[PDB]
């Protein structure tokens, strides 16, 4: 889970439409095919939309890039500087030869800057904002020519940005959004003097005028001290498994799933915790009852359970008194369940996205996900095949077969 702490902290959201980001952003989100905000996004988006400074301890895989880009671009579209007044300000003797970014994102490496820039383009599509990216280790002439086409949003490595500033190619006078991404890694690389020259020693509006966000995977003292210097009345956001997981997919008819489950639980040793996902609340109650009467210590959680029922279930699971948890996915979202050795998709979900999040509960090191598949699940065939192949897992032969069927 995610915790956010500070004075008057805006509450989190559940979906992108919970804040009014406008039609350009919302249409771009549909093109990007994000369906719901990740945990860091759920917190960071309303924080940024409310114009609050943010210190976020979060890493890659978080969705931290869109967590900052979405609300920043949204604000620029909603209430960015007036076009014509701004052109008067930026038009020199030779035309627009120096650019004045509304938003600056600092990043440690060319590879990270480029990723942030590519995500920005996904969200700046059909808007007035042209993002741009500059980085060390590549021809500067080329970058300067590109800046001249427009950077309302500039992504940059710190050394190359200082170079651009010294050359008079970039002005920070109107820069209203500053993001430091992987701030820890930037300090590790010795960029702090460059960052201080960018932020404190030139023309960037000071904290409380500009809006500032910092992201790092770690939070040492030096980062807390940078946050204190750079951030005004900020909120502290702390976020609490990829290929550590063996994935088994087996063909199981509905009337066979309980028996198949028993065999899986019989092969379980130790105190290994098992998470069993089912489709429905009824399904959860019914399966927990079957297991109890079969002599298994298990518990269950779903949406119609009280907060007390839920706390009691988690207590037994976490002590390992009842080392099998039966859950609907909607019920498991948000609660802390880590040391799961085995995730069982007793029923598969309709979307491969939900599949990925479910199996992400095991091996945060060794982990196992076993999924029961039948005719009800034809619709995820190709996406599941793509996922298995990508993770270098065993692909059932019948799955590759079904994947290419044009007759059934
Ligand atoms: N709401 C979302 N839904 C699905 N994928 C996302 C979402 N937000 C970010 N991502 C993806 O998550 C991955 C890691 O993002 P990041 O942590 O921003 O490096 C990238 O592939 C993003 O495109």
């Amino acid at each position: 889970m995610v915790e956010a702490t500070g004075n008057n902290c805006p509450p989190h959201i559940e979906s992108f439409s919970d804040v009014e980001m406008g039609e350009i952003i919302m249409g771009n989100i549909e093109l990007t095919r994000y369906t719901r905000p990740t945990p860091v996004q759920k917190h960071a988006i309303p924080i940024i939309k409310e114009k609050r400074d943010l210190m976020a301890c979060a890493q890659t895989g978080s969705g931290k890039t869109a967590a900052f880009l979405l609300p920043i671009l949204s604000q620029i579209y909603s209430d960015g500087p007036g076009e014509a007044l701004r052109a008067m300000k930026e038009n020199g003797r030779y035309g627009r030869r120096k650019q004045y970014p509304i938003s600056l994102v600092l990043a440690p490496t060319r590879e990270l800057a480029v990723q942030i820039y590519e995500e920005a383009r996904k969200f700046s599509y059909r808007s007035r904002v042209r993002p741009c990216v500059v980085y060390g280790g590549a021809d500067i002439g080329q970058q300067i020519r590109d800046l001249e086409r427009g950077c309302h949003l500039l992504v940059a490595t710190p050394g190359r940005l200082v170079d651009m500033m010294e050359r008079g190619k970039i002005g920070l006078d109107f820069c209203k959004y500053l993001v430091l991404d992987e701030a820890d890694r930037m300090l590790d690389m010795g960029f702090e003097p460059q960052i201080r020259r960018i932020v404190e020693q030139d023309t960037m509006p000071p904290k409380g005028v500009r809006h500032t966000m910092m992201f790092s995977a770690t939070f040492p003292k030096e980062i807390q001290m940078l946050a204190r210097d750079f951030l005004d009345e900020y909120i502290f956001l702390a976020v609490g498994t990829s290929e550590n997981i063996t994935q088994k997919v087996v063909w199981v008819e509905e009337s066979d799933k309980r028996s198949f489950l028993l065999d899986l639980l019989n092969a379980t040793g130790k105190d290994s915790l098992t998470l069993v996902f089912v489709e429905t609340k009824k399904g959860a109650d019914s399966l927990e009852d079957f297991l109890y009467h079969e002599g298994y210590a298990c518990t269950s959680i779903h949406g119609d359970r009280s907060q007390r029922d839920r706390e009691e279930a988690l207590h037994q699971f976490r002590s390992g008194k009842s080392p099998i948890l039966v859950a609907t996915a909607v019920a498991a979202r948000g609660l802390d369940i880590s040391n799961v050795k085995h995730v069982i998709n007793f029923d598969l979900p309709s979307d491969i996205e939900e599949y990925v999040h479910r199996i992400g509960r095991t091996g945060r090191n060794l982990g196992l996900a076993t999924s029961f598949f039948n005719e009800r699940n034809i619709n995820i065939t190709k996406d599941l095949l793509d996922l298995l192949v990508e993770a270098k897992q065993e692909v059932p032969s019948w799955l590759e077969n079904m994947a290419y069927e044009h007759h059934y």
